[PDB]
């Protein structure tokens, strides 16, 4: 399966990630960056029975930023894909949204994508 | 708050989710595009606690493209927020990742927009 | 061709363009919305040979948000299709990028969707 | 300023471009990826009078992919910035859309991200 274990990003964020056999994923999350401090809740899911042709494990999990200690009235979606083999790797893009009136939607999204390895920066 | 129920997108897709009181979004989706057919699970999170200045509810969810009828090898997440009132809507941005080989990871992750409101288009 | 002409996105923003033989695109571009007064420059390119099957025609544009005005350090690149017939339209989705430092780069993207018609608002 | 040149992302792909004094991006694209053969004109937008507090030139520009050898009914806009430096190299993330019936809208367009440097990879 892979995809359960504790992952780094390339800011230094930490991905402590269950995969369950029914598909869910299940953890916490704790950024390196932004207006968030500790751990998330993170909830998502992953293909359980992928491709056996040399394609990766396709997958997304959400973070809302709230935990005890703050609340940034925000959520994170990553997509992407867990690539076995050699050295893993999970690649994703993401999609970040601020709480925002409606006049402010337009402006209310950023994009970005991250790449998860299992090695502390 | 008013996030629990079904809505539908512009493609005549149906989200059907409930908010429950620690932030998780669960549910099922069928959607009217695509390599799917029936339901499939969704979970999510979403701002508990949003702001109380007029802003929209931050939230997000996943839903791997497998169910007990077929396997897409993909995954879906939207990422928008809730916003209450008389006409009561999710506007969402998303990305969808497909199973790769590395050769094919350029191409493997389309984005748009799904705006869902309580009554079909 | 069907490109050419002033259209309006739903801000109210005007798109003055002007389709080339040789697939450029070139105009004006007055936001509606942010960090932006009066008119800029804008350039980009199209599919000058589309597909006759009823596919739309590809096509982007660029705008860097500086004119004589005043200098927003961001520009926004548009990527989309015409859609030509009974109401013709412009259907994009896009990205704003604004200057940042290598630290803040993380955030320094937003991703929206303008669709565009010829009716003024 | 240090813009004009030939720049590498990592598929290889050959981004030449001149960075004139108006603010205009003009080149050529070859890519190493897709249905792509040989060079394509691009052109874009850049701020010819960047912040001076260090942080990046925005910029962006568009490749429709038709060229005398071949039409793949499609574009892409790359939206980014050029960091100078030692090491200098201009980040992006692109939407690439497709020509495509109205039906098939929703799955008209990719996204994704090229890192463009000096040296190739
Ligand atoms: O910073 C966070 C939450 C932490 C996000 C961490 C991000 S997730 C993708 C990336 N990968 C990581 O590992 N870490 C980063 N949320 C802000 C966003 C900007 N915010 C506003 C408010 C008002 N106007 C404009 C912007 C306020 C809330
Ligand atoms: O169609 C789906 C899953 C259903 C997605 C439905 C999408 S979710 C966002 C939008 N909002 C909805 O309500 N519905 C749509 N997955 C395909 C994608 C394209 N695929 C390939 C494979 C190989 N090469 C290229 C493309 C194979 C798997
Ligand atoms: O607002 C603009 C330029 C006008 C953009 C108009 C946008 S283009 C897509 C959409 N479609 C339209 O028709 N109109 C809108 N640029 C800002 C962005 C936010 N900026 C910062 C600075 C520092 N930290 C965070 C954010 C400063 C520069
Ligand atoms: O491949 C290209 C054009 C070359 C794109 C190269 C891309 S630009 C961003 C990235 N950075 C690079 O340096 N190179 C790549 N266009 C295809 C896309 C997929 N197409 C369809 C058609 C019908 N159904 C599904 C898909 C047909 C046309």
């Amino acid at each position: 399966a892979g995809i359960t274990g504790t992952w780094y990003n390339q800011l230094g964020s930490t991905f402590i990630v269950t995969a369950g056999a029914d598909g869910a994923l299940t953890g916490t999350y704790e950024s390196a960056a932004g207006k968030a401090e500790s751990r998330y809740v993170l909830t998502g899911r992953y293909d359980s029975a992928p491709a056996t042709d040399g394609s990766g494990t396709a997958l997304g999990w959400t973070v809302a930023w709230k935990n005890n200690y703050r609340n940034a009235h925000s959520a994170t979606t990553w997509s992407g894909q867990y690539v076995g083999g050699a050295e893993a790797r999970i690649n994703t893009q993401w999609l970040l949204t601020i709480g925002a009136t409606e006049a402010n939607g337009w402006a209310s999204t950023y994009v970005g994508h991250d790449t998860f390895t299992k090695v502390k920066p």
